[PDB]
């Protein structure tokens, strides 16, 4: 009846690459801190709508994003500007709030990670 879309692209080999203080901070400080949070595990890979039986997930969410994709993107120097990476983290949180309702365990988890994300991102060098 329903299948998953392909996961987001994690490499852009025809684009030029660079290291900046903000991109290193996004990988080694922001992503590293969120990845090891007690409630990070549902956000470390794309939503498997097939395994989780969510046939409406990819009908409601057209810009899926997850930390596993952000991690691979940062490791492949996918981002040239730190604001592109920040936008992917914000898309991941906004998708969770769009699909789910307050009081849902996944939302409580998302709100805790979002608080930690905002604390580290507000200190962006
Ligand atoms: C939905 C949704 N919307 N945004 N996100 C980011 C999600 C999301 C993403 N990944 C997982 C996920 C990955 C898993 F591997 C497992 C296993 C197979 C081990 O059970 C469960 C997983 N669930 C559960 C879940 C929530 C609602 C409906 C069905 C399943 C959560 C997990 C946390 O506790 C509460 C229930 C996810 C929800
Ligand atoms: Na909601």
């Amino acid at each position: 009846g329903h299948m998953n879309p392909p996961p987001p692209e994690t490499s852009n080999p025809n684009k030029p690459k660079r290291q900046t203080n903000q991109l290193q901070y996004l990988l080694r400080v922001v992503l590293k801190t969120l990845w090891k949070h007690q409630f990070a595990w549902p956000f470390q890979q794309p939503v498997d709508a097939v395994k989780l039986n969510l046939p409406d997930y990819y009908k409601i969410i057209k810009t899926p994003m997850d930390m596993g994709t952000i991690k691979k993107r940062l490791e492949n120097n996918y981002y040239w500007n730190a604001q592109e990476c920040i936008q992917d983290f914000n898309t991941m949180f906004t998708n969770c709030y769009i699909y789910n309702k307050p009081g849902d365990d996944i939302v409580l988890m998302a709100e805790a990670l979002e608080k930690l994300f905002l604390q580290k991102i507000n200190e962006l060098p």
